[PDB]
């Protein structure tokens, strides 16, 4: 693979990613590195305030400019949501809105935080000699002591990185089809599967590093978007860019591109059909890095691996591409129990539009079982 940003380690995550912007942003990178303490000291909004207007052009390189993007996803939220009780700011300051929208266009992302922004740019290892494990990583930015941001972005890393293995795989099943092997096709298969497979074990760690109480009250709240939210009806006015005001939606895992990539390999058709779900998935391409978003699409132009083993009446073909859809149908089952104890039992102490998103979106990769 080419120029689609994907590492052959860690996937669809940002490599190792940078932990430091240059001197001239140190006050951005001092209030982001502390947001615990300016939000719960109510002093964090007057700070960005009280910022001067910088320009964009003395980030360089690319992880500079994602580090920088995701300190100012992290201060637009706290500024947006301050103490996570309610009283929101409609309106965010120039001097932090202008260098935002301004990175933003350069990445070809909106000007919200991304899951490409919390979740792939947002790590690091303790010791880089040692594995990528829970014990050995930390997040480089949270919102509030306890909201448990490192449980919930490092897990969804680490399926993320477990994911990897399979996508370095998916040049061989499309060469194969091609060079009509089908011996080798087999094997790319059952290979896929294997991976998948073990990436349902990762998602188990969830249950020791998220409490629900935490997710709930805390955590969704920073990480909420202004599309469809009655608290900015109108969306948010970003300062000396827009005089209107504009919406874009929270962040999503459905902007991952790795459960998306499978859809695609698989020929599961999760964007067909004119449903919501269908809808939501599509429109999420754009919270997308540009290059993942053109991963999937090459993928997309592809012929179908479905087709392909649904016309060969092999057996062994299709055993080992149904491998691969029900383990997917695992994720997404296990998934959908995390949201049953993490969103849906804190909550009667809404919640039902999303879980039939995911019941949508399971039902469609399970009836592509063949
Ligand atoms: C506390 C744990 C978790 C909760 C409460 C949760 C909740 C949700 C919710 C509400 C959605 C649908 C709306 C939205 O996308 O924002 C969703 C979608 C999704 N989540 Fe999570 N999630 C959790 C953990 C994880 C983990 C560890 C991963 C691993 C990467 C993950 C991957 C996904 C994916 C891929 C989707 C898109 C729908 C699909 O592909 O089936 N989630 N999640
Ligand atoms: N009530 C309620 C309610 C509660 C939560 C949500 N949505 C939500 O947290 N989405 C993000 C998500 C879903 N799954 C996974 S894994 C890693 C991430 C992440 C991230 C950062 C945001 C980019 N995610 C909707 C409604």
């Amino acid at each position: 693979s080419k120029e689609y940003h994907i590492d052959e380690e860690v996937g669809f995550a940002l490599p190792n990613p940078q932990e430091n912007l240059p001197d001239f942003y140190n006050d951005w990178m001092f209030i982001a590195k502390h947001l615990p303490d300016l939000i719960e000291s109510g002093q964090l909004r007057e700070r960005v305030e009280k910022l001067n207007m910088l320009s964009i052009d003395h980030l360089t390189d690319h992880k500079s400019q994602r580090l920088a993007r995701l300190v100012l996803g992290c201060i637009t939220m706290a500024y947006v949501w301050g103490k996570g009780h309610g009283d929101v700011r409609k309106v965010l300051p120039r001097n932090i809105a202008v260098p935002y929208c301004q990175l933003s266009k350069k990445l070809e992302l909106p000007p919200i935080l991304v899951y490409a922004d919390c979740v792939l740019a947002n790590w690091k290892k303790k010791d880089p000699n040692k594995p990528l494990t829970y014990e050995n990583m930390d997040v480089l930015f949270s919102f509030r002591d306890g909201d448990c941001s490192k449980g919930f972005f490092l897990v969804s890393l680490l399926v993320e990185i477990a994911a990897a293995s399979a996508i370095k795989v998916i040049p061989t099943v499309f060469k194969a089809m091609q060079m009509q092997e089908r011996d080798t096709l087999l094997k790319a298969l059952l290979e896929i599967a294997s991976c998948l497979e073990k990436a349902l074990q990762v998602f188990h760690q969830i249950h020791d590093h998220v409490n629900p109480k935490a997710f709930f009250s805390v955590l969704r709240i920073y990480l909420s978007g202004w599309k469809g939210n009655p608290q900015l009806s109108d969306g948010l006015v970003y300062e000396g860019f827009w005089e209107d005001p504009k919406e874009f939606a929270g962040g999503s895992a459905g902007q991952s591109s790795v459960f998306q990539c499978f859809d695609v390999l698989l020929g599961i058709q999760q964007t067909a059909g004119g449903g919501h779900a269908a809808q939501f998935l599509q429109d999420m391409r754009r919270y997308m890095p540009p290059a993942h978003r053109n991963f999937l699409c090459s993928l997309e132009s592809n012929p179908s691996v479905r087709e392909f083993v649904l016309s060969k009446g092999d057996a062994g073909l299709r055993e080992a591409y149904d491998a691969c859809v029900k383990a997917l149908v695992s994720l997404r089952s296990y998934h959908l129990q995390i949201v049953t104890k993490y969103i849906l039992i804190p909550a009667s102490q809404g919640g039902t539009d999303l879980m039939n998103f995911l019941k949508t979106v399971r039902s469609t990769t399970e009836k592509s079982l063949l």
